[PDB]
């Protein structure tokens, strides 16, 4: 039977799923690690012990324990990211969508979800892989990994909570795909990892980590890069946050062993209830437990690895969306609200910049404010609102990604850069938010091809070309089918817009602002 | 006789001069101080001892000793600023153009020439006052003052070379006008001092100096303000330059008395031959001997005087030209030449910024470069050339003037701001220079009304409205004849363009760049 597959870990039984008036096979909830529960909480993952009998893979697995968003109870724009399955620390599973009839050796894509390293699920409706698998004839995999303290609490030097274990979860799933995807019809030598935001940062982290490089062929990064300012911390800051977490739960802090034992007896929700109290600054776009520059998973600083070409050399396809900052300003900056046009006063602008660049001294905050203010019209509420969206987006997503692409391209084997700027016709978020962080995903997973979802015919067509660009790149290392998406080069720096209008090629994506964020401001903060 | 005038210092005999097919009286070369020669070199000026008999005032006086421009021998654009009379340390004289028949009590305007405080003459063809006196029926005075080391060598603490003596020369001429202009038909209560560049800085310095305020009624400043970065130095820097001058002439440096005695035995040209060797940095737009913040002529720092309203409160009319930096870049920055279009390489741009902001550290030079570079097109030769013109102009002329007008307006009694951007049809300087520092003067003095000079009929008309705006302001404190030039206010900050097109009103003259030069960069250099 097409729904039965024997892997090196055991037999697995999938289920048939309807898709656009046809059907494909799905193997949901395949375990790739031992449940990281009890004394295994905070530990590196262990491979799943092989099982006899048939694993029932007909239903989605539990989602990892995480902070649930209650900012807009019941609002769909918000609920679409929340766990849609019961949460459990027993959550290390992966999902596979396989074309029917079963391929022999086809292109494989493995999705890594985002969620600021503190949330995320492989089971969300926007990540349903049946459309992409079906439409492009690829074997589509979505993995999962521990988030929040469970995935990233780091007490460097300790073997019990070393940090980065969520990244090791991703790697273990990638090892499992490398070892077993051939049985599902996938070519393990043509595995493309792709992910958005913390998932895109994760993809870049596997490109950098010597221990992950050999497990995949090429990479796609959507609105995230490894060097994002929110994506990692030093071992000293990670240690400081772990100790502050213990301090919030009245833990014995005399030793790492004491702290970890205490943290392991707490129920999951108790850690989540105080997770946000350990940030060092009042800030937006900063998350508590994230990857640590540890000397193991990351051998040296990310910048020296990038500078010296110490990373996997292959082809990459990546990009950003037009209004990367709006989501975070809505959730945490003064003056923004979901149901108003959010015109921002001069004062709220200044407190927004302080929140956006938490690590900056006063001269630094002045430089940002000067750079983003139109001084002939400084009380313009729309301009201040949009200026803050650019500050947040440029500092946290865009300029770090432009820095990564320029460093990468010098040693890589092919780069394709995009700028996604289509505002979905059925977007439920207010107009002032624009093209929001995360909202290109639905186009990548082909949701616009299902009628009940209400997209325009042109949005369906944009989704189909994005899916074909992504799958053709996964297959060949070039999104173009032999109107061209040009290669991004060190000299030319070309990229394309991704929207419903005829393709336009541009150059040096937000260079002006990124020279400020990547070269000037760090020099300024260093001298002062 | 209309050409005979008896003043408190003695009788003076003028001469009749033809002007636009009519005639007026001129009293040229009237002495207002004792010749500052011999042991009087570097000393405060002494009032001219009254004389019996009739002073022959039919011809122009000698020009003060100064560095003569040989950068373009015989070229008219350059020669028009050079002394056109024999140079002599005996040069403290003033000139008066008087309408015919002689007025009883009319509006008086006193012109103070520029020349970077190191050069300048009251006798230049572009300063011929007959056209303005004639056309607007005003008594026009042009004074003179010592420049270079002779006017500004400063050994603070010494009474022999205290500094600022050139400013005291101007004040003495203003005292003479106050005491005697009534005899020539001028109303001493309606005296407007006006001047360009170092002459405009000088005008602002008399607005600030308690000892000059009472001598005039209102003021006009053209492309200069007291707080310009090149217009003054501390007493320590002035002292250091005087000692370096002596060191260049092998002077005994054991004491102020020794240094001054040595400097007083040198012929004028010997001091001028080494004048430029005392600048502290390789720089452009910096001059050796200039006003000193001494605690006497200037009681405290210029900024605290401006901040506290410690200055003459009256009406002011002032402005700048479009391309204030081009003249200085031509003369001293790499890549610029008089006979090429002067497209500037990225490299020459960077060495131009280093030359333009001599006092800045490397972070400071980076901030300027970032602010003026179009990073999507950084090798564009025209853009780099124009960017440098703006850097020089904004840092040295425009932003200091915008800072002065905003501080002044808070306490003043009426401000009128202009932006002169007409490129003369007969300009002999290359096109790339644009609307050059100093080139609005010919319009202010009405040269476009003389046919042989070859201006267009519209340029003649622009000159006539500028002359009428200036004289009406001198007369009434408002350039408008009862299409309006609006008052510049703290709230609105309006100004008008001055050119051959219908008047346009704008707001916040170069605010974006001036917030960088007046607020950001000084804070940056202070923190680093
Ligand atoms: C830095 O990236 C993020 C930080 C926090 C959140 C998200 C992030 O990326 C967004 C889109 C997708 O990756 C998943 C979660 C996001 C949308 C839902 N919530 C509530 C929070
Ligand atoms: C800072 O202002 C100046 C510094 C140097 C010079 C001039 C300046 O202003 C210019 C126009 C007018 O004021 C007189 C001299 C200038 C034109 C002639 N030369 C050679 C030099
Ligand atoms: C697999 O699990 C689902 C739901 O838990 C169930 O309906 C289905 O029949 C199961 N298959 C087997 C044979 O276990
Ligand atoms: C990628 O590598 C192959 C050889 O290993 C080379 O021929 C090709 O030009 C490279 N492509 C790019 C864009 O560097
Ligand atoms: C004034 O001086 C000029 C030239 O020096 C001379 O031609 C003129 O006649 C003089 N007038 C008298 C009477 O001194
Ligand atoms: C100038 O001063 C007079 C009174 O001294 C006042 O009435 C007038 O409004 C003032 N003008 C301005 C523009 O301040
Ligand atoms: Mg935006
Ligand atoms: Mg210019």
């Amino acid at each position: 039977s097409e729904l039965l597959v024997n892997t090196k870990s055991g037999k697995v039984m999938g289920t048939r799923v309807p898709v656009l008036s046809s059907h494909i096979s799905a193997f949901l909830g395949i375990p790739f690690a031992e449940p990281p529960v009890g004394n295994m909480r905070f530990r590196r993952p262990e491979p799943k012990k092989p099982w006899s009998g048939v694993w029932n893979a007909s239903t989605y697995p539990n989602n990892c324990q995480q902070y649930v968003d209650e900012q807009f109870p019941g609002f769909s724009g918000s609920e679409m990211w929340n766990p849609n399955r019961e949460m459990s620390e027993d959550c290390l599973y992966l999902n596979i969508w396989v074309p029917s009839p079963r391929p022999k050796s086809t292109t494989v894509m493995v999705w890594i979800y985002g969620g600021g390293f503190y949330s995320g699920s492989s089971t969300l409706d926007v990540y349903n892989g049946k459309y992409l698998a079906y439409t492009e004839e690829v074997v589509l995999v979505s993995l999962s990994y521990r988030v929040g303290a469970f995935g990233f609490l780091a007490l460097h030097g300790s073997q019990e909570a070393p940090g980065n274990v969520g990244l090791l979860d991703q790697r273990m799933a990638l090892q499992w795909v490398h070892d077993n995807i051939q049985f599902f019809g996938g070519d393990p030598k043509t595995v493309t990892i792709f992910g958005e935001s913390a998932g895109g940062a994760s993809v870049g982290m596997h490109i950098l980590s010597p221990g992950s490089r050999d497990l995949f062929r090429r990479a796609i990064l959507q609105s995230g890069s490894p060097n994002c300012p929110w994506a990692s911390v030093s071992v000293a800051e990670g240690r400081r946050r772990a100790v502050e977490l213990g301090r919030n739960l009245n833990c014995n802090l005399n030793s790492d062993e004491e702290l970890i034992h205490c943290l392991r007896e707490k129920k999951p929700q108790e850690l989540i209830d105080v997770e946000w109290n350990v940030l060092p600054f009042d800030s937006i776009f900063r998350f508590s437990f994230v990857p640590v520059i540890d000397g193991e998973f990351f051998p040296t600083s990310l910048e020296s690895m990038l500078n010296s070409g110490n990373f996997k050399k292959t082809q990459i396809l990546l990009g950003v969306n037009k209004d990367e900052g709006s989501f975070f300003l809505l959730y945490g900056a003064p003056g923004f609200s979901k149901d108003s046009e959010s015109k921002i006063s001069r004062e709220d602008f200044m407190s927004g910049v302080k929140l956006s660049v938490p690590h900056a001294n006063d001269l630094g905050l002045d430089a940002v404010t000067l750079q983003y203010t139109d001084w002939m019209d400084d009380n313009n509420g729309i301009k201040n609102r949009d200026g803050l969206d650019d500050i947040v987006g440029d500092h946290n997503v865009i300029c770090p990604l432009m820095h990564f692409v320029n460093k990468y391209t010098k040693f890589g084997n092919g780069t394709y850069l995009y700028f996604f700027n289509h505002r979905a016709s059925n977007l439920v978020w207010p107009e002032w938010m624009g093209v929001i962080h995360g909202y290109e995903i639905e186009f990548v997973f082909g949701l616009p091809l299902v009628k009940e979802l209400n997209y325009t015919a042109e949005e369906e067509a944009l989704s189909r070309r994005i899916m074909h660009y992504w799958a053709t790149f996964a297959k060949t290392g070039n999104p173009n089918e032999p109107s061209k998406w040009p290669l991004f080069t060190t000299k030319e720096q070309k990229f394309i817009d991704l929207n419903t209008e005829p393709m336009k090629v541009h150059q040096r994506l937000r260079v002006q602002m990124c020279v400020f964020w990547n070269q000037f401001l760090p020099k300024l903060l260093n001298a002062t």
